[PDB]
């Protein structure tokens, strides 16, 4: 098969590296990420790898990575409004009465932010 499960992984420590040099930092302290409630991936195999994958690069093993818990939220195509995933029957959109809507926010993980330690 392919590796696309540590595809995330290695980007984001990539990514760490690459910053830390460019803050000429070479440390991290944290880093933040957003995990949608609906993706169904668990925050717990994603860090693990993360924290596998950490000891590429000597300015990335002294961090920790922060999930924050991420809601769920339903935009209309070709319309002008966004709401929350509550009724069903009557589940149409509130301006134009069709359910068209979509997932914008809720099936896919994201980096929220990032932090380094001077000292
Ligand atoms: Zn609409």
């Amino acid at each position: 098969g392919s590796m696309h499960e540590y595809s995330v992984v290695s980007s984001l420590i990539a990514l760490c590296e690459e910053h830390a040099k460019k803050n000429q930092a070479h440390k991290i302290e944290r880093v933040v990420v957003g995990i949608g409630e609906r993706s169904a991936m668990d925050k717990s195999l994603f860090v693990s790898a993360f924290e596998t994958f950490r000891e590429e690069s000597l300015v990335c093993k002294d961090a920790i990575l922060d999930i924050v818990d991420e809601k769920v939220e339903l935009e209309c195509k070709d319309c002008s409004h966004v709401f929350k995933p509550n009724a069903l029957d009557y589940g149409v959109c509130e301006k134009c009465h069709s359910k068209n809507v979509i997932i914008t926010q809720g099936n896919e993980m994201r980096l929220l932010s990032l932090e380094m330690l001077a000292e």
